[PDB]
């Protein structure tokens, strides 16, 4: 039993990672076949005042990239921005390229950073997709270019790589072809996140994991509609849930129907009264049907 | 910045994990050199009962061993048990075996569980390793011999082999030397695990993580010498602090001192009021100085 937090396993992604460096500026790229995609900032000359991307590309010189990976170092042959990131054909095809695909995650979806620090594979650890597009992880200063992937039946994907913070912690960034997640600017300057949304269907697949884990004192003899949800969630900056299929298998195990945890959703979220959920002191909305599925029954 | 619970990447690990089964008990196995290391449990016939290691062993047959990696079925040529584990002699050399050493993790430090599901690496996240020998994970049927480890200076460690759960959902696994951390035995029978006394360490780390991140509020114009938190601590279940050089950075950088921090635990041991720390609502020990400044830093 349990429920934690989990990543995927990184060694596919992990012979992937280089260092990049141009000038001052220090991230990380990844290396598939003969390209190195990594966040276009890396080039800018003032990377803590707003940044005139025409200039910075006018000005750059290919031989000015350092890319490495421990005693290799790999030459620019051409530089293209793809959206905000640079798409760089190198001299070298890289020899561990795993087979891979690209795909862009939605708000309360699931993936893996592979968190990199000025080229080197730190650290691993599993996110959740934000309504306006953001993540909460732990970035810092040499991290830019981390890695996000997602594994699904057997295929790889890559689905995001690190740009910027917000100011109010918020961690933003790209999918591979350069789309930045949630419309930001890869710009120093203050931009706001909106109003947070929360997964109504991850809060019932946490629910569920807490029931999966013999925690059940939060169910009432109560139950709520499913038009009577939404019509609530509309005006408490929760999501509408606009299909059941994904607790089927929840719901069958467990004995609890949804209904019944949209009645604890409305309830718990004025407050859990001291109490905690999984060890949670407020309703979680980071953990997927699928994610709980998986950890606690070792299905799909 | 943000702090998360992050895991080392499992890349080096990965290759090690194999499938063991013998009758109808499937588990993992570690495969290093030309042995395979897994919980003795995986030859009983009746793990929901008490066990009678030396019966089981006794009607052991080495043909039984079922083990596999992909396509690499493995023949076992020797069986000895080593504590708790089996050590099973192979009749091939793990190709992809890294270079590693062994150790074990005391109370209070932090490690890598790489979860793996019938010979299946499927997830990698941190633990902390309780006062009573036990960790909060993940852990179902099918992942006995899911495999902890730490990477430190570049070297491998492997420090953990999980064997069960107790009643109360903690988890409990051996060193690779086949100790049981914390004492417990390999049985199904009710054990109990004494009082949670909380890492002061870890506490300390985690109130030095939350002003790094420029978060403030539960700091006041008080501060605790360090006799006297000690013997507050051995009344409430928290650590006597032993020295304060693991926070010589960490207090130069943010400008608090420990004893602040000292204050800041017996007073929010009391409860927050309902605010968080971090998002967490009552105290974190799961956090080490050594964890914090890396990811908070990216030093050392």
């Amino acid at each position: 039993s349990g429920l934690r937090k989990m990543a995927q396993p990184s060694g596919i992604v992990e012979p992937c990672i280089v260092r990049v460096a141009y000038g001052s500026n220090v991230l990380n790229g990844l290396w598939i076949g003969d390209e190195v995609i990594c966040p276009r900032h890396v080039i800018a000359s003032d990377t803590s005042r707003v940044i005139n991307y025409d200039n910075e590309l006018s000005s750059v010189r290919l031989h000015n990239f350092s890319i490495a990976k421990n005693n290799v170092f790999l030459g620019v042959v051409s530089a293209k921005y793809k959206g905000v990131n640079l798409v760089l054909k190198v001299n070298q095809v890289n020899p561990n390229t795993p087979e891979h695909k690209f795909k862009s995650v939605k708000p309360g979806e699931s993936f893996n950073i592979l968190a990199c620090y000025e080229g080197c594979p730190g650290s691993v650890y599993g996110v959740n997709m934000r309504s306006q597009g953001t993540i909460k992880g732990s970035f810092i200063a040499g991290t830019c270019g981390s890695v996000g992937y997602v594994l699904e039946n057997g295929i790889l994907y890559f689905v995001y790589m690190h740009h910027l913070e917000l100011g109010n912690g918020s961690h933003v960034g790209s999918n591979l072809e350069g789309e930045m997640y949630g419309g930001y600017e890869d710009q120093p300057s203050m931009q706001l996140e909106g109003t947070n949304v929360m997964s109504s269907d991850n809060v019932v697949a946490f629910l569920y994991a807490a029931l999966i884990n013999g925690e059940r004192w939060f169910v009432t003899n109560t139950s709520m509609s499913l038009e009577s949800y939404n019509a609530w969630a509309k005006t408490n900056s929760f999501t509408e849930i606009v299909s059941t299929d994904a607790f089927n298998m929840l719901a069958a195990k467990t004995g609890y129907s949804v209904e019944k945890l949209l009645e604890c959703i409305v309830r718990l979220n004025k407050g859990f009264g001291g109490r905690t959920i999984l060890s949670y002191g407020s309703l979680c909305d980071e953990f997927t049907p699928t994610e709980v599925i998986r950890q606690m029954y070792g299905v799909n």
